[PDB]
């Protein structure tokens, strides 16, 4: 019916290694975001998306309403104790933001407000609480707040005794700060006013002019993120320096005045380590001897002195640890499962935390105090809503502290399976899927196949209440644990990045083909979704295997890969040479160009597709998906739906603009449900 927008073509040649690529839409990039022709094209496509999806308004309403009616209005966090006070977070209906309260641990009846997000947001356009921590003496509250939506945080201090605010503000910070043990001094991280990269650590005396703050440390390499931590012992504040590949920690004595940074272990390429300090020892998680990491104990910094507690193992990835009075507890991955193990400091007794679910995730939750036998850990499966447990590490007593509440939900209505697919190279790829039992008939059901598959991030199988809107309409929902993710440890990550990145896209296709072959879904109604680096996935897969999918949602997709990775002026490019590679090298130019979705768009039939992006703020810059859609409209040979939806907004809402997140999910789900009908 309707004529889609047609972007003007302006042939823009880019020549590298004597290869000339001609980019007809280079001009959709305006770093200033004011070119009126660039805004006209984005607004035109939004108007086309509006007009094309107008008939789905009723369905979007039904979806929105049933998603919001699943979740409670009142949320109360599980209370935790820290330094003799009990803390709870509270959301009332009508209140846009959290209220943070506390009481003395020995107290039940009365709670004091620490901070009311609604009060703090009064007469502001935007509010996000980035951080909240009371000093060790329980007398002062430090808060990191963002009033301007650019994740530059202001730090302010409140005297809890008389609820009065101090006069000063620490400006343009990462929101990362730590109290010295004097409850008078804080360390905090200043962003580079230009790059916005966290680069400087300062010491501040609370009450005083931030002019008098002392520069403690400045990071020289802008691939190294600067973070602050405080050891379980409270003896050290950690300056945590990391690239994607490489760590370095500096120690600040948290007890004494005029501390300067003390090197732990100098940075060495491809050595990642993190430390804690407890019971007069350093504990270190390090890949020095093995990609899957080991855990070491040491009296001092010197790497030569580190004693092996847990050796690196090819079949077990060591993800993190917590330290308690009598136990070490570690989070690991093995055979495609997250796992928790406990080891007694004295007896060396080992226990495994057991579950009975094919598709679940477990993790260490918040454990602020080490002098206890009570471990808090989280659990979620494709069929069991997210649960906090408290485990007695000595007695094995396991009590539920909180369950995610889901209305109109009967858990036994759904089934889940773990499936292993032999990929085209003989490698075994795990898959997690879930469906409604009473509407399942082999070879009949639409499939929704979700992937990410970059940075070693895992799509761990867990519960989603919004997913019930697809399951209750006959969909089989699949997580494809493709290479480039972390589900089978560091090797699974490395086998889907740099000169192996193609395995990511091949795994997604291999999984989809197998699931259809084995009768999990209807071959004519296979859908897929992926966002950001998962949008790169969507883009490569439709160029390579266009006929496999009926319809796609590609959120904020990374698709202009070669051109973006050739340009250091784009934020992220300098940090990502260790992910995709550096196309200033001909080997990486050729390898990346082979899959770069914008470059590999051809005159062939594509699936129906909804593409999303955002003008004002960017992980992926808005222009990549805009150029992608313009080029697809120019070359694609089919007559299927292609829509571009650009968020024009100023910024977000109550933390994650929850209203609006559900509206976006409803629009994407109506689009897929309309195609599956």
């Amino acid at each position: 019916h309707m004529t889609p927008p047609k972007a003007e073509k302006r042939p823009y040649p880019i020549t590298t290694h004597g290869d000339t690529r001609v980019d007809d839409y280079y001009w959709l990039r305006d770093d200033e975001r004011t070119d009126p022709q660039v805004l006209d094209y984005l607004q035109a496509e939004n108007a086309f998306t509006d007009a094309a999806l107008k008939p789905q308004q009723a369905l979007r309403e039904t979806l929105y309403e049933e998603m919001v009616a699943r979740e409670n209005l009142y949320f109360q966090s599980v209370p935790y104790v820290r330094h003799g006070y009990r803390y709870q977070t509270r959301f009332e209906p009508g209140n846009e933001y959290a209220i943070y309260v506390r009481q003395p641990q020995a107290e039940s009846e009365h709670w004091d407000t620490l901070i009311d997000g609604n009060q703090r947001a009064e007469q502001r356009e935007f509010y996000t609480l980035g951080g909240l921590e009371v000093s060790p003496d329980n007398q002062k509250l430090a808060v990191a707040e963002d009033f301007l939506s650019r994740r530059q945080y202001d730090i302010r201090f409140k005297n809890l005794s008389d609820d009065s605010w101090t006069d000063e503000v620490l400006e343009n910070t990462s929101g990362s700060f730590e109290w010295a043990n004097d409850s008078a001094t804080v360390y905090y991280v200043r962003k580079h006013a230009k790059t916005l990269l966290p680069y400087q650590v300062y010491r501040h005396v609370v009450g005083t002019d931030p002019q008098l703050d002392e520069l403690i440390y400045e990071e020289q390499d802008d691939t190294f993120y600067v973070g602050l931590e405080k050891t379980t012992s409270d003896r050290f504040i950690l300056i945590h320096l990391s690239s994607t590949t490489t760590s370095e920690i500096l120690l600040l004595d948290a007890d004494r005045a005029d501390s300067t940074p003390q090197m732990f272990v100098p940075r060495r390429k491809d050595h990642e380590y993190g430390i804690d300090h407890y019971h007069q020892h350093f504990y270190i998680r390090s890949n020095k001897d093995g990609k899957n990491f080991g855990l070491y104990q040491s009296e001092q910094a010197d790497e030569a002195q580190w004693q092996t507690l847990i050796a690196p193992r090819i079949e077990v990835m060591l993800e993190g640890f917590s330290l308690f009075r009598d136990w070490l507890v570690v989070e690991e991955r093995s055979e495609g499962l997250t796992q928790l193990r406990q080891i007694h400091w004295q007896s060396g007794e080992v226990k495994r935390i057991a579950f009975d679910d094919p598709t679940y995730t477990t993790w260490l939750a918040y454990n602020p105090e080490p002098e206890t036998e009570l471990l808090r850990y989280g659990y979620s499966s494709m069929t069991t809503p997210t649960t906090l447990y408290e485990l007695n590490l000595d007695s094995d007593e396991r009590v539920m502290l909180k369950q995610q509440e889901v209305k109109n939900f009967t858990p036994e209505n759904y089934r889940s399976e773990r499936v292993w697919v032999k990929a085209r190279d003989g490698v075994e790829v795990p898959v997690s899927l879930v469906y409604r039992h009473d509407s399942f008939a082999r070879g009949t059901n639409p499939l929704m196949v979700y992937g990410y598959g970059s940075y070693g991030s895992s799509m761990d199988p867990a519960f989603s209440a919004s997913r019930l809107s697809l399951l209750d309409r006959g969909f089989v929902f699949v997580l494809a644990h493709i290479r480039g993710g972390g589900e089978l440890g560091q090797l699974w990550y490395e086998d889907g990045k740099l000169f192996k990145k193609q395995n990511t896209f091949n795994d997604f296709i291999d999984v989809t083909e197998a699931l259809i072959a084995q009768g999990y879904g209807d071959a004519k109604r296979v859908f897929a979704m992926g966002g950001s680096a998962g949008g790169l996935l969507m883009g490569a897969v439709i160029n390579q295997a266009p006929e496999l999918f009926n319809g796609i949602v590609a959120q904020v997709p990374f698709v202009d890969v070669v051109t973006t990775m050739l340009d250091e002026s784009i934020p992220l490019t300098t940090g990502e040479y260790d992910e995709w590679g550096n196309p200033n090298q001909q080997a990486y130019y050729d390898y990346i160009l082979q899959y770069s979705p914008y470059d590999q768009v051809k005159a062939q039939d594509y699936p129906h597709m909804l593409v999303t992006t955002g003008l004002h703020d960017s992980q992926v810059q808005y222009w990549e998906p805009a150029k992608w859609v313009a080029k697809l409209r120019e070359l694609k040979t089919d007559d299927r739906q292609l829509l571009l939806y650009t968020d024009m907004d100023s910024g977000h809402g109550g933390k994650s603009g929850r209203f609006k997140a559900y509206e976006d999910i409803a629009l994407e789900y109506a689009f897929i449900l309309a195609l599956a009908e």
